[PDB]
Formats: structure tokens, C-alpha cells, sequence
């Protein structure tokens, strides 16, 4: 199949109601075998016999295979071409009549293209029946029928037939460009993306990447670690271990007598059948039989080769055990089967087949049983010698040991294990068993250990395995200690392009010892003589955060959500209002509570309103983040991109009318999930985000206008330390780095900073996923009926009279209220958590944003300057501009020198430190190299002079320090 | 509910149901026109003040 | 339980319900003609009867 | 019963500004207003005998 | 143990403004507090200079961020950023800076 | 693994309900990777500190 | 053993009621994992915040 | 678990978890970097920017 093939004529096939604009993995007859190009198909189309006789190119891959399916895709203009349809099938011929004119006979032409009384005569055996066309197709663009006989026209299969042999497309084509192609093809498994009635593309599920991708139910699965179990399911010899006992003959047998009435179409009068049980001899004194001893045996014998189209079988009656597998290591006690009906036992259905048209149901011996350990079934008929305990060790095996069945490889183990014959794990799977003959034991090792594998750049390189083996197309797959690493690519170990907590991985697939992010932080030290380093030249790096600040308010009406508008369900529900009333009251009051809380946080300033003007920022060109200037009226680029990525709020009032099909959100109103308009709805939310964002360059001032930003930022930083510089190059270089973070990071929207933004983006998409799948988990709990016949309360009322109607209704409502309390308790856990995070967000916007904290490690991972903020889906996002070390500056520091005189210095406040840059001394901060002039206001006297300290008199201290 | 005439091709299939499973609209067999289903009884929110 | 206030109040299972927003579905339950949409098929007589 | 566009609580807070020449406003005459809080501090201890 | 014992230096913590102290009582399975606080009710006009440096090599920058000069008259006073308290001007909060604008 | 226990048939039936399970295991997986990222971010190493 | 006990149709019936219950308990467990994540997140904030 | 799906010993409880698919991931703060970190900080207590 070509990539980018429009295949507009091709279409989806669905048994049930079609989905719209979704991607689903499914089995389709897409292994195209022969294109069978139309080549101007004429009146004598021809007959297909499920053979590759197709007039077409094979397109290389999938050139030719036994054609499993035939379809009739039609590619033609809206024209009427005279034609007939003839169908050939095993049962007999099928002819199709039609009449474009109203008369039943009319004119014998099927309408072609857009659009009549048509009929069909199907002859079965020697009997001919007539089928009415009924509904007239508007236009047929794709036709389809299978060998199995299922018929779907654009889905919604009308019916299905037995089988077919040939077909004819008896169409006389006036147009030369009648079709491009009409082909045969074969089954496959694929995936499908269709949107708004138009298919987009598909992915064959062949490669490992395409395999996992199909499991991902999407395209281009992102890079990460995923679990695969590729163990071959090919059947292998299964060793048996059993307990010694001389097998008495306890095997059930069966016979039957089926009078052979003709199994062809004409079974008007067709005989029934009478089966005679062969398990044992029956004496009518006691109806139930018994078991000779506790032994394993069961067998089934029957004769069905009596009719041309006949099969006889039994599935299951009212008992769990499925007959015929009784011999598969089953254990019972005194089942005491009897033919004659008795209470306390199940029954078994028997059926006869006539090409699926009719089921000649009969009832054979009902099977009775008692719970016990004696009666048992073995596939082998005789085990009397009791020396049969099949045993395969290293090979994959299936095993039954003392009535425990599992799959794995037996590993010889040497341990006394004298406690008991066998031991099982916490789950209950046996770990090992000791042999009866000699006391040796065998451990069971799982056959198919789960595998973890890594995909990078839409390619799987590297895999974490338990075996020393090379399973990849590349050259070398090294080994490791206590665990193995699989990557067949070569190992130059140049550098690691991936990083997990306990390993690293190169671009080429070479594994690297996990190296943590190397960072050289600086921490304060006591007054000492040492060579020290201060951060000098910084450039600003946005460290993006995302903060949950509210949750999507939702209200549920008890009656709407459970009654669905049903008066009777309303009446019964009302007596249990106290519980439900309590529930909906809790969620309602908590909604009103959290809405109060947000509104309380919400503030509005007339001074702030104007501050969004683009003139305030100047060279900063913050713009993107700048709230837009009012467009002759009374929103930032990031918020807008985020909204543009809101893929995967309106008033339902306007969607319960109009020519459009209702949107998903509108369906929620219909189902009673009234999603309240967001507390931080656009209007006041934006007015607020704007008021604060202008409050960042607006301080308590008489006017309502902006102040030059360049002087303004200087103040926020001063909170951390007194700037002694006049010319701020940092401003412009942090602007170039900031706006480069916006260029590049906003391209990432549509450097560890990049990891930070990747985390934030993953966080927002997490909260959107968790809300989506929360309410989808609710509406799926409505898609499931706990115990009911069906989910529709209405249809239940149709199905049921009041008394038992109320019985299944109230077990429904009990389960729905249960899940509903689960949901409201998750809402309460979400409320307490969003309350904690509101405390924290509210706690940082009002602090860190307004006035830099004196807590490093709070906001900015270093000295913090200020923070920007915007809105986000149900949360806030901040941009904490900060000051971090980029270039250190050498300095020499004294050990808190005391003057030779009784004067001696200790620190006036801990955050400073002297250093000796030259003859003169300067006292730079612990957080910057700012050269504070030396001054007396920070001095203290201390007597004890250690001669190892400064040599200065109190006079020339003034020449050393300019105290006054 | 109330049937509202809707004009859309909806060529995928005869009918479509929502996430809950309630059908949204169906296309007519005769002519390809479709009808949306609008809920009969939309829930109402009301305010009480000073009793 | 006659008025709207007394109706909701009865639902509140109390007296003098406090001020707030509450959900009501007052749609009339009076039976109305119900339209039927079906799939075309010539109906064979498959109706059970009793005596 | 007249509806009004939601107006948020109007508040004119004061925030610090860098050394600049401007006309500024300081809070002078205050009177104290209790802002009540409620803090959960324990939960009602409960014990259940299995038997 | 904090706000009640010693007013925090974090506004927005307790009191929605300058905080004075908090009362406390018991409550069903919880505590209730009464954080007495100081908030703006009447503002007081003032004029503030742009961190003026003296004409001589002496020039002033802020000794700690929480104060600000203002010119109430010929004499200068240095009221706080949180009250109109007239701190007497004093050298203990001064610094030298050369560049005079 | 956890539900099929390695059973191919249980795998086939489970796959149609992947969306729920896929969503589950994706949530726990991404959150595992998230918390592992967070710890690794906290994790630092100093050559000065080693000694 | 259920597959041994059962033919496909009712085998799938008890299989999927099994998987429904197992997915239920599994969602319970992943939701306790999420509550553990939010709580270990609070306590990470606090620990990280004190170290 | 790679080393406990072979050998003469009966599998330990944790190994049973791999068999049942409860793949307990190696701890994020595995011994190696966790110890290197706890050490780096504990030395950072008597080590300052120097
Ligand atoms: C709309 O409804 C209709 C029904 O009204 C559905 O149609 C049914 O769909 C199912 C699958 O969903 C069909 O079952 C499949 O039948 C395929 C045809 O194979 C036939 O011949 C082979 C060979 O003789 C038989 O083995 C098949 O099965 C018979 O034997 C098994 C033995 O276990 C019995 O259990 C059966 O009862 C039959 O007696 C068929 O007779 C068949 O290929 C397919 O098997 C594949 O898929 C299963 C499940 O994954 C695998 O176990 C199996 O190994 C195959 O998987 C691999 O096979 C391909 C071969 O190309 C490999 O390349 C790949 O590795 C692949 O994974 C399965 O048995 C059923 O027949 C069909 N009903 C009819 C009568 O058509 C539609 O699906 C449904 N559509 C929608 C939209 O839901
Ligand atoms: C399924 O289809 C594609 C993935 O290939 C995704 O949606 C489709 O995206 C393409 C982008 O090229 C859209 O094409 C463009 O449509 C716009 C809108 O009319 C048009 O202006 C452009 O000229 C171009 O034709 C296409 O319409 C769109 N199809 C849809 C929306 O159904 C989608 O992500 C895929 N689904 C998934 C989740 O795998
Ligand atoms: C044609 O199809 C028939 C089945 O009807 C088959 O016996 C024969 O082998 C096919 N011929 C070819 C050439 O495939
Ligand atoms: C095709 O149909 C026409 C009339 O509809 C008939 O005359 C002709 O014999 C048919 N041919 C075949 C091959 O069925
Ligand atoms: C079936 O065909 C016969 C002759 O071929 C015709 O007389 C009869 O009317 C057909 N059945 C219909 C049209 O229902
Ligand atoms: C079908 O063939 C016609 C030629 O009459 C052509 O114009 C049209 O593009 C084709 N449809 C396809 C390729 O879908
Ligand atoms: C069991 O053992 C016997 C003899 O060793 C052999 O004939 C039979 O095929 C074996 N079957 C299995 C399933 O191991
Ligand atoms: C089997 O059928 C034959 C005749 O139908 C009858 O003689 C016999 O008793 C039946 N049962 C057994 C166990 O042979
Ligand atoms: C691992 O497999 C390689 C590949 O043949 C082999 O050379 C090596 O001896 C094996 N080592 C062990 C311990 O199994
Ligand atoms: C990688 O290793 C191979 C084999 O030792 C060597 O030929 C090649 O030059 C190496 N490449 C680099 C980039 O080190
Ligand atoms: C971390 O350590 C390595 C080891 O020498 C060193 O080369 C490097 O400079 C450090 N990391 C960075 C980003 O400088
Ligand atoms: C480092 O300190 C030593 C004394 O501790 C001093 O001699 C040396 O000059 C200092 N380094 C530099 C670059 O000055
Ligand atoms: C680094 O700092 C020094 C000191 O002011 C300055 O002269 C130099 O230009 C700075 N370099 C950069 C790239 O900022
Ligand atoms: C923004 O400010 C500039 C100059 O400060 C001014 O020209 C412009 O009119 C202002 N915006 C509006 C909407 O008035
Ligand atoms: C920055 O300013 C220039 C000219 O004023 C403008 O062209 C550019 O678009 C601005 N930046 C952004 C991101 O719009
Ligand atoms: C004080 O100086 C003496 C030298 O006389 C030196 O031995 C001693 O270590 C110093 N003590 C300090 C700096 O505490
Ligand atoms: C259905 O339609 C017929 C004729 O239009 C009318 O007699 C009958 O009462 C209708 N019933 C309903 C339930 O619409
Ligand atoms: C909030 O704004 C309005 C708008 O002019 C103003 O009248 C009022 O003084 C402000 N609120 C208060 C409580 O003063
Ligand atoms: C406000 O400031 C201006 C200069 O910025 C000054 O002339 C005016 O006197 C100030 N307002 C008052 C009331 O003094
Ligand atoms: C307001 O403050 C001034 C300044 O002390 C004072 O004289 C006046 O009495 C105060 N007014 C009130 C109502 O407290």
C-alpha cells in the first residue's frame, strides 16, 4: 500500500454504530494481494473464485498470497450505467431484480451513482425465495461481502450469509474512465485514524516499533521505557509430575445414535437423535453413578459423519466445568453423574448444525456433582503402572504438579525441604517440589519473564534483559554484572543521550554509568584565611513552574445523574435523599467554598489595568508575555499557545438548538454533568493576571501609569543585595537570554532550562489527562451496569415490572451512588490537595513575586530577582527570573582578623566577609562581588589579638578603612 | 427529547452515540438528512434569597 | 409541599433552607406523543398471542 | 433580582518601589479587625475491635 | 508558635497586612485564632526623592531596603515602608557613593 | 502480565480495554519517571565533597 | 485453570468479570499510589525544604 | 531478578514479584548515587565554598 494514498473510496467497516474522528486498532482485510486494475471494466466483468486471477499489478511487497477476501470498491462519476447483478454461491444461485420505474418489474437496472422497486430471488436447494430490496441506496461508493458471508455497506452490516463461490459485476460502461481499480485482498491487523468521516492514514503492525506503536493506539509513540513480553506462544512439550497411585479405571465414555435425515437444504422433515451414555452401565435402582476410586480419567466419543452439513456439540449448561476438559487434570469428588434428571445438578445443552441456518437443539444427560477430591481426569487413559512423571527441565514447558498447572522451565534444585511435599508463593504459585522417588527437588522458573525496552527517536535501540545475548540488527550487545544490558550497536561510549536514575545511554546505544548532574555549589564558611570564589557575570535563565490553583468545578444532580429524568427513579431516589442530598450538598458547598476562596484571592486595580501597555517594557520586548493592549475595548502569547494546545468552556444554552450536532461538553449538560463556568473565567481571570502583571512594574504610587522599567527592576533585586553598579549589562544580556528562552522554548511549545520546560509541559498535560480520564472514568462507570440487565433505566422499565424493576433499579443506584461517593471522595482528596497547593501557590505569588525571599532553594535555585506569572488550564505558571553562578571571581579572605590594639573585629552580620583585593580592604557580600565601601557601621570591638591577624593601629585604621 | 433537524454528511455510519452511549444524531435512510436529539428536560439552576 | 420554595425546602428535609444555588428539574412529566424512527424491513408476522 | 457583572473585591494595595522621585502614600490611622481562622488540629480518635 | 509568639516578617501569612498578635481558642477537634493586625485605612501623602547622592563624593544608597526618605519640609525624615513613624535621621543607616547626579 | 499472567487469550481480550489500562499504566509510569526525575534533580555530586 | 474449566463464551464471561474486578482494585491501588504521590510530594517539599 | 531465574536456589519473595509482574524498579536512590550524594552533602557540612 502506498503511503499518502487518499483511498477516499475505501472506507471503514464497523459492525456496530460508527465512531467519528477516532483512531482504533482493528483487523481489516488490508493485505492487498492483486490490485486488479479496472482497466475500463466492461459489461462482461468476470467471475472471481477466491483466486489470484486478478488483472493487476502486485506492487512489490505482498505481491501474491491466497486471496482471503474480495471487495468491490467503486470509483466512478455520478452516472447511470445499465447493469445487472448475479451472485454465485454454494447454496445456489442468487439473482437480483430491479425496476427504476415504479412498476415491480419496471426497468431492470440497478441505479449507479447517486439516487425504484428492486427484488432478489435466492434459490436454495430446489426452492427459490424472493427478497425485497426495500430501502434504496442514496449512492454506493464501496461494496463489500466476505467468504464468511458478512455484508457491510459503509458499516452497519445488514446481515451475513453462509459462503460464496463466484460473482459478476454485470455493468455496461459507457465512460472510458470507468474506474481506476477494483481488487482482491487478504485479512490483516492494522490501525485506523479517521476524522470527521475522512480517513487520514494507517499503520501496519509488523515491526517492533510498529507493534508497540499499535499498542500505544497512536502514531509516533514518544521516547521512553515500555514493557514487552515477546515470548513465543508456540506449543511445546509439557512435562507432567504426579503423585504415585495405581490408577483405577475412572474414565467417562460416550455414544450417540443420530438418525441420518438429509443434511442438505431440504430438511423439511429431519429426524432427531438419541444418545446412549457409555461411561458405565446403568441400573435403574439408583440413578446416579459413582467413582471406583480417586483417579484421573475422562474421554468423549461420538459419531457425527452422518450428514453432508452436520455437526453436533455441547458447550455448557448451568455448571462451570466444561465437558471434555474434565480429563485435563481436573479433580472432583463423588460427582455421581446420572442421565435421569435430579436436583442439585447442572444440565448440558446439545445442538445440531445445518450450515448455521437452524439449530436442532436437544438435551442430553444433565451432569451432577458433589464437591470432592476423589474424582479426577487425566488425558492419558491408563496410568496404572504409576511410573509416569514426564520431566523436561531447561526447555519451555507446561506443567501439572499435584493438580497445580503452570508454564515455565524446571530447574533442578538441591535442598532438603523436609517441611512438606510442596511450597507455594505468596500469590500461590508453587516455587518448587521435592521428588517422591529420591528427595530431590525442582524449582520452577517462569517461562516468559517480562522485558523492558527503550525507544529513542522513534527507534528502539537498547533493551534491559536477563540473558547474555545479541537480539538486534546492530553488531555488539555487551554484558553487565548482576544484570545485563542489551544494545547491539557498537560501544564507543562517547556520550549519553538518555538518562535514567540507575543508568545512562549513548546516542549509539552504548550504556554509561549513571552520572548525576555535576554541580559545584557554594556554601558559607566561617571566618578563615582561604582563596574564595564569588559569582560575578550572570545571565538570567527562566526556570518554569506550573502550579495547580483550582479544580474544574462540577455539580451533579442526583435525579439527573441517576434517574436520567425518570419520574419513577426520582420518587424512589427521594427516600435516600439524605445520603445523596448530603453528597451533593458537600460538593456544592465545597464548590462555593473554593469559588469564594479564589474570588477572595482575586483583586482588581484601576492603576494596574493600564500597566499592560507595551510602552512600559521598552527594550525588554517582553511582549509575548505582555497582556495585549485593549483593542478599542474596556492575553499573552504563552497563554494563547497553551490554549492552542488545549487539544486532547461554552454555554450549553446555545448548543441545545441549531443545525450542529452537539459537542462533547454539551453532551455533559445533557447527562447532567453540569460543568460550571470556571471560577477564573476568562474575564476576571484575565483582568486579574493583568492587574498583577502590571503590579510587577507598578508600585504604590499616586498615578495609574507605568514607571521606566529599567529603574524599576533595580528595586526587587535590592531586596537581596545593595547594587553598587550604575550600568547594567546584565539587563540586556538577560533579555537576550530570556527572549531566546522564549524563541526556543516557545518553539518547544509549538540547557537544563529545557528540561524544566519539558517537565512543566508534561505536568500540564498530566493534569489535563487526569481530569479527562477522571470524568471519562465516571462516564464509563455509567457505561457499565454493575449488575443490571442494561444501563438504560428507561429500557429497564420497559424490560421489567415495578417490583423487580425496583430491585434492579436500586441495585443500580446503590452501585452508582457507591462509585459516586468514590468520586466525591476523590474530589475531596483533590480539594485537600488543591488546598495545599493553593496555600503554596498563593504563598509564593504574594511573596517571591512581590518581594524576593531570603530563602535560597525556594524560587529560582539561587539568588532570585522576580517572577512572571500567567494562567494555564486550571492552574498558574510562573517564570522566576533569578541570579545564579556563571563566572566565579577569585578573592583572598582573612580569618576574621582582630586589630593589634584592644580593638578587634568580628562580624556585624553574618552575610558579609572581608577580602584583600590589594592594599586597601573591601567587604563584598556573600551573594555578590559588590564592592561595599568599608564602613564603621558594621564594626565591633574585641580585645584578644592573635598576632597572626591584622597589624594596624586604631589611627591608621582610618587609612585602612574609611570609617569616617 | 426533541428532534432537531441537522444538516451534515455523517457518512461514517448510520448512527453515532456519545461517550455515555446516548445517540447524538441519526441520518435518515430515505435522503441522507440527519436529526440531532436535544434533551427534553435540561437541568435548571435557581437561586433563593431571604427564604 | 406546594410552592417552589416549599418544594425545594421539602427536598431539603428541613425548614427555612439557607440562601444558595440549588438544582431543579421542573419539566412536566405529562405524556406526549412519541415519534418512532425505524430501519426499513417488511414485517413478517411475529406477534405472540394468548388465550 | 437585577444581575450585575461580577465585580471582584476592589482593593488598592501598596507595594515597595525603587528609589524614585514620586508622591507616596503611607498607612496612618488604623483600627483593628479580627480575621477569624479555624484550624483542624486533631481528629476524633476511634478504635474498632475486629470481633 | 510563630505568628502568635512573634509576628512573622511575611505579609500574607497571618492578618492580610502588618500583623500585631493572635488570640487562640479551642473548637470542635480544632483551633480558632483571632489575628489582630494593622492594615491601611487612611494613607498619608509624602514626597520621596530618587535615592539622592550628595554633591560631594559622599552619596547615599539604602542601608537596608525597608526604609525610604521623604521631604516633609526643609528637614528630612526617614519613615518606614510599613508606617509613617518619623525615625530621626541618623548616620547608622548611611553609606558613601561617589557618582553625583 | 498482571492480569493475563502470560495468557495470549487474556491478552487479546484485554487489548480492547487498553485505553483504561493503558491510561493507568501510563499514569503510574509517567509519575514514576516524574518522581525519578525530581529525585535525580535533587541529587548532586561534588568532587570537593567526595573526599 | 479457568480456561481449562470453561469454553470460550462463558470463559470470557468469568474472565472479564475477573478483569473488571482486578482493574477495579488496580485503580484503587493506583489511586492510593496517587495519594501517596501527592503526600510524598508534600513531604518531599518539606524535606527538600529543610535539608 | 535476572540472577534468580537461574541457579540451584529456590527463588526469594522479591523474585516471585518479578514472576508475577510486580517489577519493583531498582530504587531511584539506589545505593551508588544515593550514597555518593549523602556523602557529598555530609561533607558539605564541614566544607564551604573553598
Ligand atoms: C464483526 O463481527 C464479525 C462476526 O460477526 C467478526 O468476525 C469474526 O472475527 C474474528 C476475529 O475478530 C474471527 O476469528 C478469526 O478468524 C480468522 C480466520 O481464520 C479461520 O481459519 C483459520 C485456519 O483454519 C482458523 O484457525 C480460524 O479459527 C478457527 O480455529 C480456531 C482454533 O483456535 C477456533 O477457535 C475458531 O473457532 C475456528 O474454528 C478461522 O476459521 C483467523 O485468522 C483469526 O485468527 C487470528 O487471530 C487470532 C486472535 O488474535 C489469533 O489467535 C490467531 O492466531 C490469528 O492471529 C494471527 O493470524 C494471522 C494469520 O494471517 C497472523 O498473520 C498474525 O500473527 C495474526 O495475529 C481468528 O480466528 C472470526 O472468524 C470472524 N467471524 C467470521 C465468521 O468471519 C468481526 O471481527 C467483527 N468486526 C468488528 C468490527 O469487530
Ligand atoms: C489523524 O490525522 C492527522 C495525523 O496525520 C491529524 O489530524 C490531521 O492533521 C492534518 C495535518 O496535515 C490535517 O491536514 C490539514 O487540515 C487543515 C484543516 O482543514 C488544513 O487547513 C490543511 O491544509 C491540512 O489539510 C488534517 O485536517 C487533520 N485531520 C483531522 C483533524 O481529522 C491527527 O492528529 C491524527 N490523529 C491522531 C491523534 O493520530
Ligand atoms: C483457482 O481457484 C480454485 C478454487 O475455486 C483453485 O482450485 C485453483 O487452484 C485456483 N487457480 C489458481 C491458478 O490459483
Ligand atoms: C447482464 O445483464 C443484462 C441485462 O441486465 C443481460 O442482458 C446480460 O445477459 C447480463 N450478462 C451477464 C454476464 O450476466
Ligand atoms: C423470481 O423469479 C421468477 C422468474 O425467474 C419471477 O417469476 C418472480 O416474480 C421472481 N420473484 C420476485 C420478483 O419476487
Ligand atoms: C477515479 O477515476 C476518475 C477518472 O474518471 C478520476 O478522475 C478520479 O480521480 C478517480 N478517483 C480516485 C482516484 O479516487
Ligand atoms: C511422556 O513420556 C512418554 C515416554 O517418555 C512419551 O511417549 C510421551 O510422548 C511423553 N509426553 C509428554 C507430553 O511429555
Ligand atoms: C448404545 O446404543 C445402542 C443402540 O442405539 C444400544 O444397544 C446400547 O445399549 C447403547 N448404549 C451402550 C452403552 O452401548
Ligand atoms: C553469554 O553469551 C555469549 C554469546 O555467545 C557467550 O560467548 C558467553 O560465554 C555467555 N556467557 C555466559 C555467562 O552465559
Ligand atoms: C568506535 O569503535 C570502533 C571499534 O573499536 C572504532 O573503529 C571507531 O573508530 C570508534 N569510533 C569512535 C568515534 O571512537
Ligand atoms: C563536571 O565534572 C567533569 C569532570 O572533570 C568536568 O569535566 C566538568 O567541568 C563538570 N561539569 C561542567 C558542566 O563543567
Ligand atoms: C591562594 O592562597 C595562597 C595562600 O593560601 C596564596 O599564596 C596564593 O597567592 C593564592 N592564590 C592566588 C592566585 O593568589
Ligand atoms: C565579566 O565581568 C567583567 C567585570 O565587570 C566585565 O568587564 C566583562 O565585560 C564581563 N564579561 C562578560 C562577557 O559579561
Ligand atoms: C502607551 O503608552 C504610549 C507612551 O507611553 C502612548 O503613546 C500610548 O497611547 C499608550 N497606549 C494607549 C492605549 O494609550
Ligand atoms: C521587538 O521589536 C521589534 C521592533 O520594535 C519587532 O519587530 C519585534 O516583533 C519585537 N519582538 C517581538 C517578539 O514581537
Ligand atoms: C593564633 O596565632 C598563633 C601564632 O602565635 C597560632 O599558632 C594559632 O593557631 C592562632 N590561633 C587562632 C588563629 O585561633
Ligand atoms: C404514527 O403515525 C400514524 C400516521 O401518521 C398515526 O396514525 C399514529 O397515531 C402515529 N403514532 C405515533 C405514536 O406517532
Ligand atoms: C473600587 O472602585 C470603585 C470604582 O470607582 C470606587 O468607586 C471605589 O472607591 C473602590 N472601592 C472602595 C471600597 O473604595
Ligand atoms: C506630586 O508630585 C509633583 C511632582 O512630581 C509635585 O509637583 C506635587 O506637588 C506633588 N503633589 C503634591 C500634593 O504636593
Ligand atoms: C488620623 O491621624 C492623625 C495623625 O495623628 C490624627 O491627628 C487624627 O486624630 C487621626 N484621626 C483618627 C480618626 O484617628
Amino acid at each position: 500500500i502506498p503511503s499518502d494514498f487518499a483511498f477516499n473510496n475505501w472506507f471503514l467497516l464497523t459492525n456496530t454504530s460508527s465512531v467519528v474522528d477516532g483512531v482504533v486498532r482493528s483487523f481489516q482485510p488490508l493485505l492487498l494481494n492483486c490490485l486488479w486494475s479496472v482497466s475500463g471494466l466492461r459489461f462482461t466483468t468476470g467471475f472471481v473464485y477466491f483466486n489470484g486471477t486478478g488483472r493487476g499489478d502486485c506492487k512489490g511487497f505482498s505481491s501474491d498470497v491466497l486471496s482471503d477476501v474480495i471487495r468491490y470498491n467503486l470509483n466512478f462519476e455520478e452516472n447511470l450505467r445499465r447493469g445487472t447483478i448475479l451472485f454465485k454461491t454454494s447454496y445456489g444461485v442468487v439473482v437480483f431484480y430491479c425496476t427504476n420505474n415504479t412498476l415491480v418489474s419496471g426497468d431492470a437496472h440497478i441505479p449507479f451513482g447517486t439516487v425504484f422497486y428492486c427484488f432478489v430471488n435466492t434459490t436454495i436447494g430446489n426452492e427459490t425465495t424472493s427478497a425485497f430490496v426495500g430501502a434504496l441506496p442514496k449512492t454506493v461508493r464501496e461494496f463489500v461481502i466476505s467468504r464468511t458471508g458478512h455484508f457491510y455497506i459503509n458499516g452497519y452490516r445488514y446481515f451475513t450469509l453462509g459462503n460464496v463461490e463466484a460473482v459478476n459485476f454485470n455493468v455496461t460502461t459507457a465512460e472510458t474512465t470507468d474506474f481506476c481499480t477494483v481488487a482482491l485482498a487478504s485479512y490483516a491487523d492494522v490501525l485506523v485514524n479517521v476524522s470527521q468521516t475522512s480517513i487520514a492514514n494507517i499503520i501496519y503492525c509488523n515491526s517492533v516499533i510498529n507493534r508497540l506503536r499499535c499498542d500505544q493506539l497512536s502514531f509516533d509513540v514518544p521516547d521512553g521505557f515500555y514493557s514487552t513480553s515477546p515470548i513465543q506462544s508456540v506449543e511445546l512439550p509439557v512435562s507432567i509430575v504426579s503423585l504415585p497411585v495405581y490408577h483405577k479405571h475412572t474414565f467417562i465414555v460416550l455414544y450417540v445414535d443420530f438418525k441420518p435425515q438429509s443434511g442438505g437444504g431440504k430438511c423439511f422433515n429431519c429426524y432427531p437423535a438419541g444418545v446412549n451414555i457409555t461411561l458405565a452401565n446403568f441400573n435403574e435402582t439408583k440413578g446416579p453413578l459413582c467413582v471406583d476410586t480417586s483417579h484421573f480419567t475422562t474421554k468423549y466419543v461420538a459419531v457425527y459423519a452422518n450428514v453432508g452439513r452436520w455437526s453436533a456439540s455441547i458447550n455448557t449448561g448451568n455448571c462451570p466445568f466444561s465437558f471434555g476438559k474434565v480429563n485435563n487434570f481436573v479433580k472432583f469428588g463423588s460427582v455421581c453423574f446420572s442421565l435421569k434428571d435430579i436436583p442439585g445438578g447442572c444440565a448440558m445443552p446439545i445442538v445440531a448444525n445445518w450450515a448455521y441456518s437452524k439449530y436442532y437443539t436437544i438435551g442430553s444427560l444433565y451432569v451432577s456433582w458433589s464437591d470432592g477430591d476423589g474424582i479426577t481426569g487425566v488425558p492419558q487413559p491408563v496410568e496404572g503402572v504409576s511410573s509416569f512423571m514426564n520431566v523436561t527441565l531447561d526447555k519451555c514447558t507446561k506443567y501439572n504438579i499435584y493438580d497445580v498447572s503452570g508454564v515455565g522451565v524446571i530447574r533442578v534444585s538441591n535442598d532438603t525441604f523436609l517441611n512438606g511435599i510442596t511450597y507455594t508463593s505468596t500469590s500461590g504459585n508453587l516455587l518448587g517440589f521435592k521428588d517422591v522417588t529420591k528427595g530431590t527437588i525442582y524449582s520452577i522458573t517462569p517461562c516468559n519473564p517480562p522485558d523492558q525496552l527503550v525507544v529513542y527517536q522513534q527507534a528502539v535501540v537498547g533493551a534491559m534483559l536477563s540473558e547474555n545475548f545479541t537480539s538486534y540488527g546492530f553488531s555488539n550487545v555487551v554484558e553487565l554484572p548482576k544484570f545485563f544490558y542489551a544494545s547491539n550497536g557498537t560501544y564507543n561510549c562517547t556520550d549519553a543521550v538518555l538518562t535514567y536514575s540507575s543508568f545512562g545511554v549513548c546516542a549509539d546505544g552504548s550504556i554509561i554509568a549513571v552520572q548525576p548532574r555535576n554541580v559545584s555549589y557554594d556554601s558559607v564558611s566561617a571566618i578563615v584565611t582561604a582563596n574564595l570564589s564569588i559569582p560575578s557575570n550572570w545571565t538570567t535563565s527562566v526556570q518554569v513552574e506550573y502550579l495547580q490553583i483550582t479544580s474544574t468545578p462540577i455539580v451533579v444532580d442526583c435525579s439527573t445523574y441517576v434517574c436520567n429524568g425518570n419520574v419513577r427513579c426520582v420518587e424512589l431516589l427521594k427516600q435516600y435523599t439524605s445520603a445523596c442530598k448530603t453528597i451533593e450538598d458537600a460538593l456544592r458547598n465545597s464548590a462555593m467554598l473554593e469559588s469564594a476562596d479564589v474570588s477572595e484571592m482575586l483583586t482588581f486595580d484601576k492603576k494596574a489595568f493600564t500597566l499592560a501597555n507595551v510602552s512600559s517594557f521598552g527594550d525588554y520586548n517582553l511582549s509575548s508575555v505582555i497582556p495585549s493592549l485593549p483593542r478599542s475595548g474596556s492575553r499573552s502569547a504563552i497563554e494563547d499557545i497553551l490554549f492552542s494546545k488545549l487539544v486532547t468552556d461554552a454555554d450549553y444554552k446555545k448548543c441545545t438548538k441549531g443545525l450542529s450536532i452537539a459537542d462533547l461538553a454539551c453532551a455533559q449538560y445533557y447527562n447532567g454533568i453540569m460543568v460550571l463556568p470556571g471560577v477564573a473565567d476568562a474575564e476576571r481571570m484575565a483582568m486579574y493576571t493583568g492587574s498583577l502583571i502590571g503590579g510587577i512594574a507598578l508600585g504604590g504610587l499616586t498615578s495609574a501609569a507605568s514607571i521606566p522599567f529599567s529603574l524599576a527592576i533595580q528595586s526587587r533585586l535590592n531586596y537581596v543585595a545593595l547594587q553598587t553598579d550604575v550600568l547594567q549589562e546584565n539587563q540586556k544580556i538577560l533579555a537576550a537570554s530570556f527572549n531566546k528562552a522564549m524563541t526556543n522554548i516557545v518553539d518547544a511549545f509549538t540547557s537544563q532550562a529545557l528540561q524544566t520546560v519539558a517537565t512543566a509541559l508534561n505536568k500540564i498535560q498530566d493534569v489535563v489527562n487526569q481530569q479527562g480520564n477522571s470524568l471519562n472514568h465516571l462516564t464509563s462507570q455509567l457505561r457499565q451496569n454493575f449488575q443490571a440487565i442494561s444501563s438504560s433505566i428507561q429500557a429497564i422499565y420497559d424490560r421489567l415490572d415495578i417490583i423487580q424493576a425496583d430491585q434492579q433499579v436500586d441495585r443500580l443506584i446503590t452501585g452508582r451512588l457507591a462509585a459516586l461517593n468514590v468520586f466525591v471522595s476523590h474530589t475531596l482528596t483533590k480539594y485537600t490537595e488543591v488546598r495545599a497547593s493553593r496555600q503554596l501557590a498563593q504563598q509564593k505569588v504574594n511573596e517571591c513575586v512581590k518581594s524576593q525571599s531570603k530563602r535560597y532553594g525556594f524560587c529560582g535555585n539561587g539568588t532570585h530577582i522576580f517572577s512572571l506569572v500567567n494562567a494555564a488550564p486550571e492552574g498558574l505558571v510562573f517564570l522566576h527570573t533569578v541570579l545564579l553562578p556563571t563566572q566565579y571571581k577569585d578573592v583572598e579572605a582573612w580569618s576574621g582578623l582582630c586589630v593589634d590594639g584592644r580593638n578587634g573585629y568580628v562580624l556585624r552580620q553574618p552575610n558579609l566577609a572581608l577580602y584583600k583585593e590589594g592594599n586597601y580592604y573591601r567587604i563584598t557580600s556573600r551573594i555578590m562581588f559588590e564592592p561595599r565601601i568599608p564602613t564603621i557601621a558594621d564594626f565591633v570591638q574585641i580585645e584578644n589579638c592573635n598576632v597572626t591577624f591584622v597589624n594596624i593601629s586604631r589611627s591608621e585604621l582610618q587609612t585602612i578603612v574609611p570609617e569616617y
